[PDB]
């Protein structure tokens, strides 16, 4: 069965701040195995530290570097059986973000809707991001779309929600296509709010 893996204080970073890493299951693993598909590909095995029917285990990084960001999986193992691991979690994407201009987050209509109403969500700048990416606060993967063409000064994506059901508070982010996992300074955040 797979462990959980989140960051602290989360997963998206500002270049060179701290971030924790942490692997754990209430399945008491020895040790876990954190592995990252990135830039510099990686597996660490982490010892698993027992916390009152807890088991985890952390990756701590000092200074959040390029070499460091990528999508994060952990897997929980025991020594009885060597040679094979738990499901994997469910993968983590660690972001650099803050490194360029933050675009800016419409909402049409509006941001105030009835349930049922066909809300999009715009993510524009003037910087030539290749991609957005849609951030809503406490839900886990953020939504990507590439950029439209430039409609002359403006790239932007429009992601759709589809008809209002809950509302969230949404960030958005522009990325580079040479750089996945560098991202622009957050947008002001949008509170979408349905009736």
């Amino acid at each position: 069965r797979k462990p959980s893996l989140l960051a602290h204080p989360g997963p998206l970073v500002k270049s060179e701040e701290t971030v924790i890493l942490q692997c754990w299951s209430d399945v008491m693993f020895e040790h876990f195995l954190l592995h990252r598909e990135g830039m510099f590909n990686d597996t660490l095995r982490l010892i698993g530290e027992h916390h009152d029917g807890v088991s985890k285990a952390n990756f701590s990084i000092s200074r959040m570097t390029q070499d460091l960001a990528g999508t994060y999986r952990c897997y929980g193992s025991v020594t009885h059986s060597p040679y094979q691991v738990s499901a994997p979690s469910d993968p983590l994407d660690i972001v650099i973000i803050g490194l360029y201009e933050k675009p800016s987050l419409s909402a049409q209509p509006g941001p105030t809707v009835l349930a049922g109403e066909n809300v999009t969500l715009s993510c524009s700048s003037r910087s030539s991001y290749d991609m957005y990416h849609l951030s809503r606060e406490g839900e886990a993967h953020e939504r990507r779309l590439p950029a439209g063409p430039k409609v002359n000064g403006t790239f932007q994506a429009d992601f759709p929600l589809g008809p209002a059901t809950h509302g969230g508070t949404y960030r958005c982010f522009g990325s580079f296509h040479d750089s996945p996992y560098e991202w622009s300074k957050s947008s002001d955040p949008l509170l979408v709010s349905v009736t």
